[PDB]
């Protein structure tokens, strides 16, 4: 239905007047779960593609960008992250990146939709390999609700959500950020999908402003990824540790570590550069008017 | 091995969809508010439309060249990366740049005394003046000498003549094909003065890493210093594009601008993308591209 004449087209009122389309090789899955519409297809040139409510979540070809950054930005900004919470991350990709750190002993994942877990294991095996980690404790539920049952529990919280629509709506609210503050340990750090500086600079400054009322350290970084709207996405980074410097990794990686972790996107120079914004965005977020 | 092909420019159900064999299996579509121009010149097919959300859009042989909303990224970077990597650029050559936007950025440098542009297609110049006035304003500078012709042939005519050469081209296709060839890079080397620098549209690291590496290899046999930088721009394929940078000066360090700009200079030049930090970060590539371009195998 979103597939016509051998192409899938992604449209959304959050990025009006533009669309990415990916040519379809083979439909793999299309079924509605309790929470959302779940579409999976083998594309011609991007490998397998997961689509939720018409919005591309990942492709095999470029997923490593978002997966490595959302994991390593917060992890390399904590001097010893031992207990990690992931909210969302149904494809298993973030889990896969997180567990590569020896410091990490325990990762709890809270995913709302078990059908996403199932189709990922089947059609996104290079990402859902994450689910086979001995470091994982898996919960099926609303992350916003699960956050309330945890206080002072986590070194790092990662919110790997789709856009501020449907089941992910509340994950972008100031109330949810308060819940994360409470679920973090006294020196804990968070990283949430924070949207696109070429599309949502208003949301970005607004989130930044409310986060600054909750946390001593707030930062915005971004990464490039062909199949997200406008070809990139950002991350909201917050710490309860007043000493956190997100822009200079507290855990730099050697070239050998980058090689051993099989990283395709992230390294310490990339981490530094991710905070260097286009002048329009730097000005909007930092300068006074 | 075959020649590259793009889908012929067409508007269908109120959307323009860009397709090309240089980025197979993916497409950007922009919703159309108003069709403004669609005619073939003596060189190429020219589509101009007013989009719903990106202002006016220039399309050449089915390939998006610019949109009013995001043009400043490519325009500012292709201009300032070489200019701020030269201690005193006085004489500038632009090949292509029919929309006039690169001219607009180059002339903001007081050091720049003369800009020569060689653009092949007189019709692009006219549609840009009408439909892209914020870019085509570049044409109304007294610093400009304009030629209409093929930039490859034009390059043969100049020796030891320019501090900076910018090739602001579309893709290695149609009239632009020769602009990506080693023989063209040799011609530019000759057209540059002894310590001159060049910057060319150098394609996308998420799409064209093969071409990027190949160009890099042949440029390293010609110039002491060769680099690759990229900028983000939502309406080029995969949301970004890069730049080939070469210098005949062995002392040139492209990542560290030899001409840093103060915040005041950035304000004075009305820059919306480029600044000296952005300059530095634009050479920091994702691990896969850093590896492909720098590690020996
Ligand atoms: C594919 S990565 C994004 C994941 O976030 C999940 N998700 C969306 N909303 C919520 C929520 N409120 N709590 C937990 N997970 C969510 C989706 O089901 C998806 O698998
Ligand atoms: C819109 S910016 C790119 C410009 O490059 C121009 N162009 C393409 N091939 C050549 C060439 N061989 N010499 C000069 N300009 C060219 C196109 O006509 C376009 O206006
Ligand atoms: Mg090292
Ligand atoms: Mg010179
Ligand atoms: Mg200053």
């Amino acid at each position: 239905a979103a597939i016509r004449e051998g192409w899938f087209r992604e449209t959304c009122s959050l990025w009006p007047g533009q669309a990415l389309s990916l040519q379809v090789e083979q439909l793999l899955h299309h079924r509605r779960s309790r929470y959302q519409d779940i579409l999976v297809f083998r594309s011609k040139t991007y490998g397998n593609v997961l689509v939720l409510d018409g919005v591309i979540q990942c492709t095999e070809r470029d997923e490593f960008s978002y997966q490595e950054m959302i994991a390593n930005l917060p992890l390399c900004s904590h001097p010893n992250p031992r207990k990690v919470l992931i909210i969302g991350g149904g494809d298993g990709g973030v889990l896969r990146e997180v567990v590569k750190h020896p410091s990490v002993e325990s990762v709890v994942q809270c995913e709302i939709d078990e059908d996403v877990i199932q189709v990922s294991k089947k059609f996104l095996p290079g990402m859902a390999i994450g689910y086979s980690s001995s470091k994982l404790t898996l919960h099926v539920g609303d992350g916003f609700e699960f956050m309330k049952q945890n206080q002072d529990a986590f070194d790092v919280i990662i919110t790997d959500s789709s856009d501020p629509m449907g089941p992910a709506e509340s994950l972008f609210k100031e109330s949810y950020y308060q819940l994360m503050k409470t679920a973090l340990k006294e020196d804990g750090v968070l990283c949430c999908q924070g949207e696109c500086q070429w599309l949502h600079l208003d949301l970005i400054k607004e989130m930044r402003q409310f986060c600054q009322s909750l946390f001593p350290v707030v930062a915005y970084a971004y990464c490039t990824i062909p199949t997200y709207p406008s070809g990139q996405i950002g991350f909201m980074l917050c710490s309860k540790n007043p000493s956190t410097n997100f822009q200079e990794p507290v855990q730099p990686l050697t070239q050998q570590q980058v090689a051993q972790m099989q990283l395709k996107y992230y390294n310490s120079d990339v981490h530094r550069a991710a905070f260097v914004l286009p002048e329009f965005a730097r000005k909007a977020l930092n300068d006074v008017s």
